[PDB]
DNA sequence: TTGCAACTTAAGACTCACTAACCCCACCTTATGCGAATAGTGTTGCTCATTTGCTCAATGATG
């Protein structure tokens, strides 16, 4: 787990790196998905790109999540809002049972709390 | 003779008019503007209860 130093400093820098992207000053070239942001409207900021493009590339969902929070600056609860209601049935072991279901609004914050938590943690050491 | 109870007539207000069924249609709108207040609703960090999977723990049944 990271510590809340690293959250605040790291979170200042993906502060300013939104806040830099969002502008418009990067290239298509250091994502299609960072492109595919850019269809959706400095040497910091493409530092940093080249960092968190490196680290989640691999996963595209969370990446673009990241640009939510903080490109665009959505909140988190609209962010859990609108991915419970893009939800699917799944199997969970729950408070209600192993039955296949469409989870709740509060498992849905969970994970984009531990989507964030795991993502600033793979983040930060690059 | 005169008042007075008593009888008579008339005027007026209220109630009231069978039982069941089927079909159709018609149903009810015009100041602006501004600030203040409030209600709502949005976000977020933080609980609490509840089902399963699973492990210990023993005890007589069985090898």
């Amino acid at each position: 787990n990271l510590t809340k130093e690293q959250h605040e400093w790291l979170n200042g820098w993906l502060e300013l790196w939104g806040a830099w992207v969002y502008s418009g000053r990067l290239e298509k070239r250091m994502s299609s998905v960072i492109a595919k942001f850019m269809e959706s409207v400095d040497d910091d900021g493409m530092l940093i790109s080249q960092v968190v493009d490196s680290v989640m590339y691999i996963d595209k969902k969370a990446f673009g999540i990241l640009l939510s929070y903080y490109a665009h600056g959505s909140s988190k609860h609209a962010i859990a809002s609108y991915y419970h209601r893009v939800a699917r049935p799944r199997k969970m072991l729950c408070r209600g049972g192993g039955r296949i279901q469409k989870p709740s609004l509060a498992t849905c914050r969970r994970e984009v709390d531990e989507i964030l938590n795991a993502s600033l943690f793979m983040i930060y050491p690059v």
